[PDB]
């Protein structure tokens, strides 16, 4: 069996459960004063996490270094993060890859600030691709363009992008919530930085913001992680971190298609943020 099907949604084999997910979804109490990153799979979720946390130690690696993305800001459907995050007091941070329908509904009746990642749905493809074949066997791994057809259909962990996408940036206009882009991480850095701290509330002057950009650029981040895979491919997510690697994938037949299927599946879909 390729992935575990919870209330109409591929996720992976471990770490999730049926009975989880719905609690999560009917009972988990979202609080006024949390704040929660949600991304789908391979939009650079942890750049984002970093991000995040580099501005909270103001540029101070340390707390990166000595820690990983899911004891910093625990994923809320992971395993059995709901008990240690329900069984915590004061403002939590939080992490998700559940599209809105799966999300807990405490959330819509709160104040609670979300930090949604998009990134361009090609480039996702093309890193799930090589992520998810990164350290399987030769004979198990799977061809491009099979793995092309299964994203386009929505045969992908926690669903089809396209729904996932446009249920969460159908939010983007409350202020609870902000939208950002991958693409904008890489070209417009400072001003998303700059964006998310205003959103967030956190005050950060000279000096230290310098110190967070060096911090955050992919380099000295992949350094930084190489420093443990007990749960994660941790020498494989950090492949080459550009934009526009689809380019290098997709032939012309397929960036039609691919183009054609994304007129269906998200007419109500502009790419501004690409
Ligand atoms: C196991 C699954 C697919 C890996 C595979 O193809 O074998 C992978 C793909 C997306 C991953 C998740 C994403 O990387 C986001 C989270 C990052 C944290 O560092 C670990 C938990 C975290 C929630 C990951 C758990 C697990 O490693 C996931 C769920
Ligand atoms: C995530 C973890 C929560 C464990 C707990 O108390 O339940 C806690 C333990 C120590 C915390 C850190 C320490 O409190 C020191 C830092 C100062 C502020 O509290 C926020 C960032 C700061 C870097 C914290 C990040 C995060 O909240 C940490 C790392
Ligand atoms: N500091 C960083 N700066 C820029 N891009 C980064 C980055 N860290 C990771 N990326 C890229 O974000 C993708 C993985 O995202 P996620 O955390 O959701 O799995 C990968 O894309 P690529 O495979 O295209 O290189 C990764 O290389």
């Amino acid at each position: 069996d390729e992935f575990l099907w919870i209330e109409g949604i591929p996720f992976p084999t471990v770490y999730y459960s049926q009975e989880i997910i719905r609690e999560v979804r009917d009972r988990f109490v979202v609080r006024d004063e949390d704040t929660i990153i949600v991304t789908y799979p391979k939009s650079g979720t942890h750049w984002l996490n970093e991000i995040v946390c580099l501005i909270l130690t103001k540029g101070d690696p340390t707390w990166v270094q000595s820690t990983i993305a899911n004891e910093r800001t625990p994923w809320i459907e992971f395993e059995n993060n709901y008990r240690i995050l329900n069984s915590k007091e004061g403002p939590r941070l939080m992490a998700s890859l559940l599209p809105i329908q799966l999300f807990p509904k405490s959330f819509f009746s709160s104040k609670a600030k979300v930090i949604y990642l998009i990134r361009n749905p090609r480039d996702v493809l093309v890193s799930g691709y090589h992520y998810f074949n990164a350290l399987k066997q030769g004979k198990e791994q799977v061809p491009w363009k099979i793995y092309f057809e299964n994203f386009l259909q929505g045969k992908s962990y926690f669903g089809s992008w396209f729904e996932h996408a446009c249920g969460w940036i159908s939010l983007r206009k409350r202020e609870n919530i902000l939208v950002l882009s991958y693409e904008q991480l890489k070209k417009d850095t400072r001003n998303t930085i700059k964006k998310i701290c205003e959103f967030l509330g956190e005050n950060l002057e000279s000096g230290e913001l310098e110190l967070v950009l060096k911090n955050i650029s992919f380099q000295i981040m992949k350094e930084r992680m190489i420093s443990l895979s007990n749960i994660e491919k941790h020498e494989f997510i950090m492949r080459k971190g550009i934009t526009g690697d689809w380019k290098n994938h997709f032939t012309v037949a397929q960036a039609e298609a691919f183009d054609k299927a994304f007129q269906e599946k998200a007419a109500d879909f502009p790419q501004e943020l690409f």
